[PDB]
């Protein structure tokens, strides 16, 4: 085992087959703990998750602070937070997976090059090399820098994310709100009047599939 593996992927390899919450360590720094829950069954597992929604519970309505800092129940809804995703995706080459499901029916989304710049950058998003079924929504996004309602798309659909003007991606949006645009939205999936009841966003080292 590694002592202070730096995310899910080496966690896994560790002998973590379970799905749970688990410590990494940031740049393998023991000095920089944190908690995260890893996926460690969905296409080979491995997987940091980053974002949960599932039942509504949470409010995702949240202000820069608390996007930069994440919040919520990891074991839950939760948003594990940017500055968090901006030191992971620094530490290597990381890939993007989504997971989606709805009414029984599930799709997910693959980015081979996914990365979330530092604060000076207002943490901006890079996404590229889509495959999946859920249809490539992120495409629209990548470059993006994120917004919340106190730093105007956050406040227009009361959520927050990597908004353009508005989005195509909406999963921190309001729970089960089927008007357009303002819920759990995937357009190239389910369109903006649809709000998805599952969803997570979640990252490993885009080498794990032959390391
Ligand atoms: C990342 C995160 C999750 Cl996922 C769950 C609850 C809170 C946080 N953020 C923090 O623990 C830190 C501690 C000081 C301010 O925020």
């Amino acid at each position: 085992s590694m002592p202070f593996p730096k995310d899910c992927s080496q966690a896994m390899l560790n002998g973590d087959t379970t799905s749970g919450l688990y410590t990494i360590y940031l740049n393998g720094d023991k000095a920089q703990a944190l908690e995260v829950f890893c996926d460690m069954t969905s296409d080979g597992g491995g997987w940091i998750v980053f974002l949960r929604r599932k039942n509504g519970r949470e409010n995702f309505y949240q202000n820069w602070k608390a996007y930069a800092a994440g919040f919520g129940d990891r074991r839950e809804e939760f948003w594990l937070g940017l500055d968090n995703l901006n030191k992971i995706t620094a530490q290597g080459q990381y890939e993007l997976r989504v997971d989606l499901r709805d009414h029984g029916e599930t799709a997910f989304a693959v980015y081979d090059k996914f990365s979330v710049g530092d604060a000076k950058t207002r943490y901006k998003l890079k996404v590229e090399g889509y495959s999946g079924t859920a249809g490539d929504s992120m495409a629209y996004h990548n470059g993006r820098s994120f917004s919340t309602f106190d730093k105007n798309c956050a406040l227009s659909y009361k959520g927050a994310f990597w908004y353009r003007n508005c989005h195509r991606v909406n999963l921190m949006g309001r729970y089960g709100d089927n008007n357009h645009s303002q819920g759990v939205n995937w357009f190239h999936w389910k369109g903006h009047e649809h709000s998805i009841q599952f969803a997570e966003m979640k990252l490993r080292p885009s080498n794990f599939r032959n390391l």
